[PDB]
């Protein structure tokens, strides 16, 4: 049987030996039956809801509206039994729906040798000991040992992060992922010519298989808002159960009857628990979802809208994410000391070159259209649909030779004599001639190294004409190196002449990964609001350090952490160390989940905004996923919660201020659903103590609670956020929904509801016993006050006159339309005989909305209080 071998292992063992283990041939390839044997015990090259809707009857409140059902049954109540299981079936579909994670959102092409070379293959048909080969602008489709590569590199920025592409050797090594050069690994791009290598790996034993169990065994953390709205559904459980447990123990010691009992027992269980709250919750949420769906955002859950306006830290992947991936000539720096910027990022033609303030477009400066025209006579690399097949510095170069207008000055030029690029070698020189006069001398373009450059260079161009070279000039030169690599820049020397020795030296060069645009500014508004934004990344600790610089993570003082230190560091002064420091280079995805699982151990609410496979355990254990839209791979899209679609930065600020605008409003209805809940199983409660019929029972109180306070409450809930409540900085997640102010409000409302409809209840019973006319009074009553207390309840300190009647439309029709059910309740006939209520005069509701209108007097009048103290 022929195992699969560890990367590690086959890039320790020799070429002779992988293949003697992997039984691999390698000119001939694969027999088709061993294929087959293969591929039937292996496998394909691939890697991958009832029980979730059962789990809501878990929930304690779930459990005890059951129970009122099941009570309800046993008697003759066939209306409170319909009612409390279509209110529990909605209240089931809702929270499924709010716990529901959506998973809406052709295989690589590589021509293995299977017989006789040339074969189209596919990415699945692979299997181990198979050869494969490789070329430019081909991905690799399984870890492969590389038996032969000549002058290859590969770029790995999404596997690891590192921007420069990798130099592949075929000799063994004697000992990391980027240390074994040996192996090429699955998913990452071929930038040089050619190579052939064994599949020593294909499923899950690749590298991005490893990544992959490594995100399946993580688990992600439950959001903030769910952890305060369990807390709040155990405050509720508490607080119900206690109350019908002192309400039955006193009342059977004061002698009621034991039917009379459970049948206000069932009624005081569906009032103590708020039914429309997951409802209005989950519509709020579905709303904020559809939102950012408007905003270029893609959210998986619903509760992850609000996750961002609770988040301490940001997170970052600094190669893809930060910066575009792409390299691109920021500076330009003639032979004769001109001082050129380039705008625009990437490998397109948008942006210009800026000469002294000045833009240059084609021929207008001689001197650097002369540049840019020897780096891109001098080149390979291809770029097509602003896509790159070819080096990177080369597709940099012919970036710039587009944005100066220049891009049809390779086609002016045939090569005659090409000197390949080597790794000792460190330039690249080609002789062309002009298509249009083949009697003008061979012209040769070089470019490279400035040292190999300019040693290769004897005269230099000014002005126009050509001087010999000098000490001074090449100090000059030497200084301007420096100058770009204290930057962060690569520098490359353009040189161009009739033939090698005799060049005249051109210019230099700046290529740097940039970040991409608009990331700096969305940076700094996002450190004026008050996250720390963090930067980990698997590169180098210089690109890092230069890529953080210019965003403005990182000072002369500040300090950076590779990942070997927080290997070896403990988890304490891990956690100590963590916070201070703000840039990780040489992290490996585990260490990613180390950082974020340590930041996470102290508190803080952490987002990570990647798109490499290496970010994808960490992604999973922050508590918010975030992936680019279109640079993000499939597994870090899977393992993302959140998906940025144009990759913009501006998209976090917004969906941080949709975050505050959600948790505020689910306040405000939170305060609202709990005060009429309270009110009822107080009015409840008392009617009961004192010997007086129960006012409401299980079908008024639901439909109360749905028909009448759901689309009020699911108005508030889209009430517009004040321009202070975003201003905010991030809150503590540790802090519970119901404040202090918040309790006390509740119980103030819950006070005079219950004062009111009592008095109601009481006036209008006759001889102790329940008149239709006695129920529609209380039924209208508590209706009323219920309006009034949702208008008074828009904001906790805005005056309603300071908001404004009219300002929320959807709250006006709202309220009109629970006045015109009420009213159908009060006068329609079946409404009638469905409710047992009556027809009602005139005056009548007008005292009704006399007395009602208290709670939302007292409501403003506690609210102007609240304002001049604060003051
Ligand atoms: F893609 Be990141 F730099 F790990
Ligand atoms: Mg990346």
């Amino acid at each position: 049987m022929i195992p699969v071998l560890t990367s590690k292992k086959a890039s320790e063992l020799p070429v002779s030996e992988v293949a003697s283990i992997l039984q691999a041939d390698l000119q001939n390839g694969l027999n088709k039956c061993e294929v087959s044997h293969r591929r039937a015990f292996h496998g394909w090259n691939e890697f991958d809801l009832w029980k979730k809707y059962i789990s809501q009857f878990k929930n304690p409140l779930i459990m005890l509206l059951l129970a009122s059902a099941v009570i309800s049954v046993l008697m003759h109540q066939f209306d409170d039994a319909v009612s409390i299981t279509v209110a529990i079936l909605i209240v089931v579909t809702v929270a499924f729906v709010q716990e529901y994670r959506s998973e809406k959102s052709v295989p690589p092409e590589c021509h293995c040798v299977r017989e006789g070379k040339l074969e189209h293959t596919l990415a699945r048909d692979l299997v181990p000991g198979d050869t494969v080969c490789l070329s430019v602008g081909d991905r690799v489709p399984a870890d492969l040992r590389l038996f032969e590569a000549v002058d290859l590199s590969i770029d790995e920025s999404s596997l690891t992060g590192e921007t420069t592409p990798c130099s592949k050797v075929t000799a063994p090594q004697p000992a990391d992922l980027a240390s074994r050069s040996n192996i090429a690994f699955m998913g990452t791009l071929v930038r040089c010519g050619k190579a052939k290598g064994v599949v020593i790996g294909t499923g899950e034993n690749s590298e991005f298989g490893e990544v992959f169990k490594m995100m399946q065994a993580e688990e992600a953390p439950k959001t903030p808002l769910q952890k305060s709205m369990d807390l709040l559904g155990k405050q509720l459980s508490f607080y119900s159960f206690g109350i019908i447990g002192i309400i039955m123990l006193v009342g059977w010691l004061l002698g009621k009857d034991i039917l009379e009992m459970f049948t206000i027992s069932v009624s005081l269980a569906v009032a103590a628990i708020p039914e429309g709250l997951p409802i209005v919750v989950t519509v709020t949420l579905a709303l904020g979802v559809m939102r950012m769906v408007k905003k270029r955002a893609i959210v998986k859950k619903l509760p992850i809208v609000e996750t961002l306006g609770c988040c301490n830290v940001i997170c970052s992947d600094k190669t893809g994410t930060l910066t575009k991936n792409e390299m691109t000539v920021t500076h330009i720096f003639t032979s004769d000391g001109l001082h050129a910027e380039v705008t625009g990022v990437g490998y397109n033609q948008f942006g210009e070159v800026i000469v002294d303030g000045d833009v240059v477009h084609g021929f207008y400066n001689p001197a650097v259209s002369r540049i840019v025209e020897a780096g891109c006579v001098c080149n390979d690399a291809v770029i097509r649909n602003n896509t790159l097949m070819g080096k990177p510095t080369e597709g940099a170069l012919i970036a710039l030779a587009m944005k100066m207008g220049l891009d049809g000055l390779q086609q002016d030029y045939i090569r005659k004599a090409e000197y390949p690029f080597s790794s000792e070698q460190k330039w690249m020189a080609v002789k062309c001639v002009h298509r249009t006069q083949q009697d003008r001398p061979e012209i040769c373009f070089m470019k490279g190294a400035y040292e190999q450059v300019i040693k290769y260079c004897t005269t230099y161009q000014s002005k126009g004409q050509t001087l010999t070279l000098t000490q001074q000039q090449r100090d000059v030169y030497q200084q301007e190196k420096a100058r770009m690599g204290s930057a962060g820049l690569r520098v490359l020397a353009l040189a161009s002449g009739p033939e090698l020795g005799q060049l005249t030296f051109l210019g230099l060069v700046g290529i740097i990964d940039p970040p991409r645009t608009g990331v700096k500014e969305a940076v700094t508004t996002l450190i004026a609001s008050g996250v720390s934004i963090k930067m980990i990344t698997g590169d180098s600790q210089e690109t890092a350090v230069a890529i953080a610089s210019r965003l403005g993570l990182y000072s002369k003082t500040s300090q950076s952490v590779s990942g070997e230190e927080i290997d070896a560091m403990d988890v304490q002064q891990l956690s100590q160390i963590v916070p201070k420091v703000a840039v990780f280079y040489r992290a490996s995805p585990r260490h990613k989940m180390k950082i974020i699982k340590s930041l996470q151990k102290n508190g803080s609410v952490v987002a990570m905004t990647g798109d490499g496979v290496n970010d994808a355990v960490a992604l999973k254990a922050a508590d918010i996923g975030v992936a680019m839209g279109q640079t993000g791979t499939d597994v870090c899209k899977e393992a993302a919660d959140m998906i940025l679609v144009d990759d913009d930065f501006q998209t976090i600020m917004s969906a941080i201020e949709e975050g505050k605008g959600i948790y505020n409003n689910i306040k405000n209805f939170v305060r609202f659903q709990l005060s009429t809940s309270i009110a009822a199983l107080t009015l409840i409660s008392l009617a009961t103590l004192m010997n007086f019929p129960n006012p409401l029972n299980a079908m008024q109180i639901l439909w109360i609670n749905i028909i009448m306070d759901g689309p009020p409450a699911q108005s508030l809930g889209v009430e517009p956020v004040d321009k202070d409540v975003i201003r905010k900085p991030p809150r503590n997640w540790k802090d519970s929904i119901l404040t202090k102010n918040l309790i006390l409000k509740i119980l103030v409302s819950s006070i005079i509801i219950v004062c009111g409809t009592l008095f109601v209840f009481w006036r209008e019973l006759r001889d102790n016993v329940i008149t239709p006319r006695d129920t529609t009074m209380t039924f209208t009553c508590f209706v009323f006050f219920d309006m009034f207390n949702a208008l008074s309840s828009r904001s906790q300190t805005k005056s309603v006159f300071e908001i404004g009647l009219c300002s929320n439309r959807m709250f006006c029709y709202a309220v009109l339309g629970s006045i015109m059910g009420q009213l159908l309740v009060i006068y329609f006939p079946p409404l009638q005989k469905v409710f047992q209520t009556e027809s009602l005069s005139i005056l009548d509701l007008l005292f009704l909305l006399g007395l009602t209108s208290s709670v939302c007097i007292v409501a403003e009048i506690i609210k102007k209080v609240e304002r001049s103290r604060e003051k």
